[PDB]
């Protein structure tokens, strides 16, 4: 039920990349504003805050040009996201220090393409 495990499975399932391939974790201190867009850090408390970001890089991730990372502060998950080839920012779990803004479990595990009706 680990959040990091779901993130690895979610990313691998998204591009259908080998799940038996382990990546290399890199621990470095980065500013939320430098990484996350100003749209989510226009004036938020994460302004000039140094959050520990764990970026993972492997042969599959490097080949697909995908840079996945997890943001946490004081041993606490703050937000999760990865950058695809389209440079588009994909957020699977957003949780600010004060209160969370966006948090959808379906997106995190990848909701179906339709769930409005099924009883039929």
């Amino acid at each position: 039920m680990t959040l990091e495990l779901q993130l690895k499975h979610y990313i691998t399932n998204l591009f259908n990349l080998p799940r038996d391939e382990k990546w290399e974790c890199e621990s470095i201190e980065e500013v939320a504003d430098d990484i996350l867009p100003d749209q989510y850090v226009r004036l938020g408390p994460l302004s000039n805050k140094i959050l520990q970001t764990n970026t993972y890089y492997s042969d599959t991730l490097h080949k697909s040009n995908i840079y996945p990372f997890i943001l946490y502060y004081q041993k606490q998950l703050i937000a999760i996201g990865f950058i695809d080839e389209n440079h588009d920012m994909d957020f699977l779990y957003l949780h600010n220090t004060v209160m969370p803004l966006l948090d959808q479990r379906y997106l995190l595990t990848g909701g179906q393409l339709e769930h409005h009706h099924h009883h039929h």
